[PDB]
């Protein structure tokens, strides 16, 4: 399935939602498709409890529901779905980062409340931004309704549709374009430099449409209607272009290859290779994570061939033999080449390090529930202090009632709800990677 990723899942409903949505969701993916009965059977609860957690399921996007053979209306849940609930901050500050703030709002509730026509969202917003603007002025609903609109036009919105409304939806697939093509657009600006990946976010932009977020390889493009479509900052010749362009195709990395030329080159990208590379180099800075330098060097020099044999390893090496042997045994003995293969398995290292994270996080604010409390009434002291009676006595009491380890605690655990929130993010990006590049591998 993974038994991590349902594990993985499990944890996720149980924090947005509660006990009731995680029970039954598990049982969706366990059994896969099930009549609203069989499910309040197999679990051992009632109906009505069955039918609450069926609500926040699919209001939310996640669970299916077709009235399959007997006309009995059959229940499922998607477990790729469920994972998408990870991604969802880093959606969302995108947004807030490419159209500001008032983008930032939109999202926030269409993910959290799933479904939501496109007036509900627009006044939800406004007022939720009237309450942030400087006491008046009120946000006017039509710069929010653009923004909306610019939304639905670069399709990272898009609408429900059917098996003042109505329902629309968040397009996780173009944000999948996106990510794949930022990932791209900065690997280039590392592997090469800026200008060259100025090239490819202008080849990208004009393959957010005609081009899938699995397709291995782009359409065509010429050097010609690319010299047209560039950005206002650059203003870079023609000639320029072209020896740009001779030099990224013909590129011993190759992320983008000539297709023809014809007039002044037919050009492609290519996302197959692109990604593969990617996800070799994630893998290299693995090797150095647990394995260390030493053995990421050897790694590197296994990119050239190998696995299987070693004569040409301890040559190639540079070391003792007896070395050569031990580090040959360490890589190939967690699968380190096949990529594809150690690509996925990978993949469930990633949800087993993400159980281990929720699961401290969980148990922190957990054990540490009578401290929770404690801190919140603290604040509730200078509530009424700070402007009625702003004692200073009364101050140090509040310092007197939170001793030294107590408060010490509070900082060690938000330090390490920190550690972990942060691990949390890294693990994201890299299994949007992964996840993409298995789905790549699906041609």
């Amino acid at each position: 399935m993974t038994q991590a990723e349902i594990k993985l899942c499990s944890l996720l409903l149980q924090e947005h939602f509660g006990e009731i949505v995680e029970k039954i969701g598990v049982h969706l993916i366990r059994t896969g498709s099930q009549p609203l009965r069989v499910i309040a059977h197999d679990t051992g609860t009632s109906l009505d409890q069955v039918k609450k957690a069926l609500c926040v399921l699919v209001q939310h996007n996640l669970v299916s529901y077709q009235v399959h053979k007997r006309g009995v209306v059959e229940y499922e849940a998607q477990c790729s779905r469920v994972l998408r609930m990870l991604r969802y901050p880093r959606y969302i500050y995108t947004t807030k980062t490419l159209y500001s703030d008032t983008g930032e709002l939109i999202v926030e509730e269409l993910l959290l409340n799933g479904k939501l026509t496109m007036s509900a969202v627009v006044k939800k917003v406004a007022d939720r931004l009237t309450e942030t603007m400087e006491d008046g002025k009120t946000m006017d609903y039509a710069e929010v309704s653009n923004t909306f609109v610019r939304l639905a036009d670069t399709h990272f919105v898009q609408r429900c549709p059917s098996v003042d409304g109505i329902y629309w939806q968040a397009n996780l697939d173009r944000f999948h374009q996106h990510f794949r093509d930022q990932a791209i657009v900065s690997a280039v600006a590392n592997r090469m430099d800026q200008t060259s990946s100025e090239i490819v976010r202008t080849m990208l932009r004009m393959s957010e449409i005609t081009t899938s977020s699995s397709a291995p390889f782009t359409q065509p493009l010429s050097s010609n209607e690319i010299f047209r479509s560039l950005p206002v900052g650059y203003n870079i010749s023609k000639q320029v272009l072209d020896q740009y362009l001779t030099l990224l195709a013909d590129d011993p990395l190759e992320f983008v290859g000539k297709s023809g030329d014809s007039g002044g080159g037919m050009y492609v990208i290519n996302l197959h290779k692109a990604l593969a590379s990617l996800a070799t180099a994630t893998l290299e800075s693995v090797v150095q994570e647990r394995f260390g330098s030493r053995c990421a060097r050897i790694f590197r020099l296994v990119l050239q061939k190998k696995h299987i044999e070693q004569k040409q390893v301890e040559d190639f090496a540079m070391i003792p033999a007896k070395e050569a042997k031990d580090m040959l045994y360490k890589m190939l003995s967690e699968n380190f080449v096949n990529i594809l293969s150690a690509a996925r398995m990978l993949l469930h290292r990633c949800y087993k390090s993400i159980a281990n994270l929720i699961e401290r996080r969980q148990f922190e604010t957990k054990e540490n529930k009578r401290l929770l409390e404690k801190s919140q009434r603290v604040e509730a002291i200078i509530a009424s202090m700070q402007a009625t009676g702003a004692e200073e006595a009364q101050l140090q009491e509040i310092e007197e009632m939170i001793t030294a380890p107590e408060r010490q605690q509070l900082e060690t655990l938000k330090r390490n709800v920190n550690k972990l929130d942060a691990s949390e993010i890294q693990v994201d990006e890299t299994i949007f990677l992964l996840e993409s590049y298995i789905e790549c591998t699906m041609k």
